């Protein structure tokens, strides 16, 4: 097909226009006093939301080049959100600021490569400063406080997450399920989690969370790359007549098998989710054996001899509930004999004690930790079904926020961590004038989010920004109360991971877009 | 259909516009400081790449005449890349420089044929100068050094390449494969590789590498040209019910047989690849017999009596892994009796002993070498699957670069070999003034790539080019460190074959374009 | 007022279009078989001409850039015509050829300054070659030949000019005016000719011939410059009461005296001219005294104590006939006693034999030769007025051509001299390659006029040009007789001065136009 | 040293100048590049390479410079390429004045077409 090609200045201007459109669409929803965006729907009732993630999700422009730039920013913001759990709007506005200032500097006649070098150096220094500024969130009290803050100042959710983490460990796996009674319920069940996600988004049962959930599903355990449908057709028919959901984990699933699985999911006759096996090689085989023991099934292996045609329902793995996301897959309460579980964990410990190399010892240690820790399930309970859905959403959001906090601590939220770090880094220098201008660009971009928040609040941006700059430590401006103070003590917390990831991804996309010189896209 | 015809200057102007568009699209990604081009994707997320190959692949213009010019330049660049493994951007920019200067001369009234003669003479002298300037890469130390250089200064890939070429030989077959464990593994297995590729490009299993790969495929051997599918319908049915794929090699596959093979491939029910038999006549029959012994199969020969309907799964040859590419096909570790291979090598060597003519002796020596040398398999192992894939790609690139190096040596990379050669050829003269103009055009064109690299670096092109021309030997300008000196020591190495092929193909396309007077193309 | 500007290529292409229009309009009349160009006049009757001078005068372009290019080539052609006496068409076509080829070379990328240097070097070598090739014209037979062929093969003019040169030498003063009777008679009278013309073009009595002709003028010889009228009105009233025309000879005429004399000339009260005194310093005064002695009058000088107020008819110079051109004037039959001329030539004679400085020595030789040589007047008669006026025009053209031939010589006509010089200058080279390109451009351009003549003759020009190049000496192609041979023998010839001046001015204008980068003109 | 090399020599000497603010440093660099410009324009008129000649003259010291007429370097004073110091100083000062007036220009008033 014919392509339209833009060179240098024109392409950069088109990306500036697209990024400006997307950022102005998403930045009005920043801060507690942030505005809301109206999104059209084919049904007829417009959707009004203050969430920047959705606003970004339904942005796509008519102009091809502006759409390309907007999609680059959207992709990096989505990557930041997936990695951290928040910061989509912050990453987008940071990227817009860096891109605008860097394109101004490029049009001034300076080398884009040195500008990107300076941006990267300044952002690395900013990451180090953020690490220095972060406060630990390891003890139970800080965990509960962060969970309370994340869930709209609700103490019950924060404390529940606190004892859940204390029971399972900070590195442990926690899942949220609907509760039966009014009282919240917490229990630990045998299970494990791996980072292998679904092959295609077409398996998503609930689009609102973008995940796949199956109640009492059947797990398929194959050691070969799934390529042919006729192999597991008897298994599919047996599961369908059973009526329970089905799940497959193997080396790879591609071809007519994946095509017909997608077709069946669209038709809904059989609900099947496709997920690859964790790891690769002998380690992958070991994890598959662990999953087989957890679910009580048997691994269908080529070396054994038996194939997918000979597989039976009783040989097939079974669990009470599984959750599949594009980043991870969780197995919750797999029905398996506990004696086999303790035998397997004991043989893993003796393998560890006979292990020699450090890499194998660490791999076996993490394997045994994930095999023996189990899954701590949270059963959120409420009087009303809709309020229980809302409470479950708040609990899961607080769970992600608390996971980020325990991973990397918390910093002074509300966009003041970036301005404090910029104040600290105002003395940074580079090897060239272009690098210095890039560092200044990065610092001003870090200043920008607080200015946007206070502009949404209606106050003066520059005055508040300089007032916060004059302070030290976690001292900052509160958007809700319109009065300064210690941001940590006032209940405005953002995890260090979220801010760091947003800044890093904004810097990466801004450097990539500043160094862009040519484009290829389809003609209108 | 109706055609649009351009004559003389207008056609050449359209051609220049197309070549300029393509070369500006692909030329910004040249050098370590090369910019990146954003390519639009129908999915929504654009691809930002610094690889000129993809940029050239995505280029296609609306105007028919400019599109055809760009397609010719793309084709010659792709031919250079296939022959050498690199130099697509270098070949394209060299071609653009020659083309622009030659079209300027033609518009001046110069004789196009004399200009082409001058270009060819200058390029032949440049090839001779490059051969003079090259340094050998025979010792294993230089092989390891080149392998390390290719994969971003990684010593691991260097030592794996060096040990592989020590185990199998510089002329041996080396193939990469996924590593089961963390430690890299190198093993030598029996196998052979011939120059015949797949009949149609659609059989490519992995579009990323543009090659066909099969796990445990069947090998089909026919002494007659395959045109009808009914002859081997039972064979393909038995293969499909068996499950393992089938690779068929015969005199030729075309017509309804090729059509239905493509249908089976695109439906995904049966994955079968077709490759022509190597050689022709008696040599082809001997190579087919050698492949039959190697894979343990039997050659379906009509004159002997065996026929395709009579072929059973036992008759089919078997291997554990084969690789098919448009330039060559690789057979790796075919299950066959070692005593059979010993008998075949013994009969081949006694045939050599009783052979008389030099040509037959050389062909039999090539046969015995390719039959007894085997295939050296490199198992790239890492700690993570994604980094394993990245390391595998880097190892493959290093292997290709080191193969080019051991074939033709290494010259000073970074585009300084061309400027050194052009400086050495200042006294070249032709039999006509037009030939001298063409020679000067070729010299300036060879000057151009270093200028483009240092323009991407942001420094002054003319000053750097003059400074490099002032020196001698391998002395040049380093783009990454922005400081002059010996390019060999800094590790900026490009194989002599890559530069030679890029220059020759650019000269050929530029001569064809300069001597172009008319077109025929469809109307808009 | 406001002006539009063009830079670089656009200016050159506009100038090229203008020069192309001019040359295509003027060069169709080149050669004996020249085409016809029809010109409008607002009177009502179109005029048809075959001479390039009228077409060049009547031609100009509506668009300002092409127009001004046309006028600059026109002015250099007019300078060539004024200097040599002919060659406007040859100079214009030469200029067009050089301009076209040089602008093509400039568009090719060669340096225009080096192109101009090479063109100038080639043209200087061509002038030297033409000087070497020139055939001297000193014999009376050669004078008759040049007068004959220069006057449409009319031999009577040839002999007439022959005895004119015989009577008053080769460098003497020869004039032709209206005469009575049928025969043509020649007589020599005491006179001279100095290089001063009218100070204003409105003093002219005969605009058709461009000469201020006075019958029995009564001249004024004032050494002092004349500015106002108070001191010189006595002369005006004296000539008014005497009824004789007045001529004015002064060092410099300025002020409103010139304007009022022009006004009185327009009203017809009395005819008054104005001619400068040649030379400056004391030499002008000495030669003015010589003029006074020749005309029998008294010089008005402020150095001798007298003034212009008392200038009367009895003590003032008088002449029988004077022709005043734009640059020089001729005094014919200065009335006065011969003893005055004898005394003056004697005094100048001792000025020779006691002259110290050389330059003054040659100056006194020319002064005495000019004074004592006299002026030869030839009288042309016929039956009716129209044919004798046509003979007047033919005689004037033949006299100018004879003067040019005596001055510099005779070369082969019809462009044969240029092609011969170009062939002889085949091995010329310059310091740079662009200089060589300019030399080749100049050689082809001086080849062009013969090609244009042959094309006008109806024959294709390549074969004729190569055939003439094959020959040597004065051998060439006769357009009129459509055959080759010694170009002098057929009689078709032109003075070396005409060809040399045409080549010089064409080269000058071509270099000026090649080096042009910016054009400034009023808005349309 | 005439031929536009006095300005390039002065810029080479002043390459270490600094101002109070970063914008002042940018202005100083702008002025230095502008001082470089006339020699570049002269050698572009000569047809040679501007940047290479400019760098070659910058490498030298004193009155050493590139002779445009003869296309060969050396001491500019000896070959007779002399420009009065007053001429160059006045040209530079007036160009600086007009450019400073124009850079700070913010509004205009003109008669309509």
């Amino acid at each position: 097909a014919a392509k339209d090609v833009k060179f240098g200045n024109d392409a950069r201007v088109k990306m500036l226009r697209g990024v400006n459109v997307l950022a102005d669409a998403v930045k009005v929803t920043l801060g507690p006093k942030g505005r809301n965006v109206v999104l059209d729907k084919s049904f007829g009732a417009p959707t009004i939301t203050k969430d920047g993630v959705s606003v970004a999700r339904e942005i796509e422009l008519e102009d091809k080049f502006e759409n390309m730039g907007a999609q680059m920013v959207k992709e990096v913001a989505s990557k930041a959100n997936d990695a951290a759990g928040d910061g989509t709007t912050t990453a987008t506005v940071l990227a817009q600021a860096i891109i605008t200032e860097g394109l101004k500097a490029v049009a001034a006649g300076m080398n884009p490569m040195d500008l990107k070098r300076g941006i990267d150096k300044a952002v690395t220094a900013a990451v180090e400063e953020l690490k220095a500024l972060s406060v630990p969130c390891s003890d139970s009290k800080a965990i509960a406080q962060v969970g309370t803050i994340s869930a709209n100042s609700d103490e019950t959710v924060g404390k529940l997450i606190a004892e859940a983490m204390d029971k399972v460990g900070k590195e442990g796996v926690i899942t949220v399920e609907d509760g039966t009674g009014l009282q919240d319920e917490l229990d630990v069940v045998e299970g494990m989690q791996f980072d292998r996600g679904y092959l295609s988004p077409y398996f998503i049962n609930k689009p609102e969370t973008g995940a796949v959930e199956l109640e009492s599903p059947f797990i398929l355990l194959a050691d070969k790359k799934i390529s042919n449908i006729r192999e597991m057709l008897p298994v599919l028919e047996a599961v369908a007549k059973a009526g329970k959901p089905l799940l497959i984990i193997a080396e790879d699933v591609e071809g007519e098998a994946l095509a017909t699985l997608v077709v069946n999911t669209m038709r809904g006759i059989v609900k099947v989710a496709a997920v690859k096996a964790p790891g690769f090689g002998d380690r992958r085989k070991a994890m598959l054996q662990d999953i087989a023991t957890l679910t009580g099934g048997t691994v269908i292996s080529e070396e054994i001899g038996m194939e997918l045609e000979k597989a039976t329902l009783e040989d097939l793995g079974q669990a009470k509930r599984v959750v599949i996301n594009k980043d991870t897959t969780t197995i919750i309460d797999g029905v398996g004999e506990e004696a086999a579980i303790q035998g397997r964990v004991a043989q893993i410990r003796q393998q560890i004690e006979e292990a020699t190399s450090d890499y194998d010892r660490e791999k076996l240690q993490e394997r045994v930790a994930k095999l023996a820790g189990g899954v701590a399930v949270i059963k959120v309970g409420a009087a009303t079904e809709v309020e229980m859905k809302e409470k479950k959403a708040r609990v899961e959001d607080a769970l992600h926020a608390t996971r980020a906090a325990v991973e990397e601590g918390v910093v002074a939220g509300g966009g003041v961590a970036l301005i404090r770090v910029a104040s600290k880094l105002a003395d940074l220098r580079g090897q060239n004038e272009d690098q210095n201008v890039g560092i200044k660009v990065a610092l001003r971009a870090m200043e920008a989010p607080l200015r946007q928040i206070v502009l949404n609040c209606g106050e003066e941006p520059s005055v508040v920004a300089n007032t916060v700059k004059g302070g030290d430590g976690n001292y900052g401006y509160n958007a809700a109360t319109e009065e300064y103070g210690n941001m940590i003590d006032m209940g405005i917390l953002d995890p260090t991971k979220v801010t760091r990831s947003a800044l890093q991804y904004a810097a990466s996309v801004a450097g990539l877009m500043i160094t862009t010189e040519c484009m290829v896209t389809d003609l209108p």
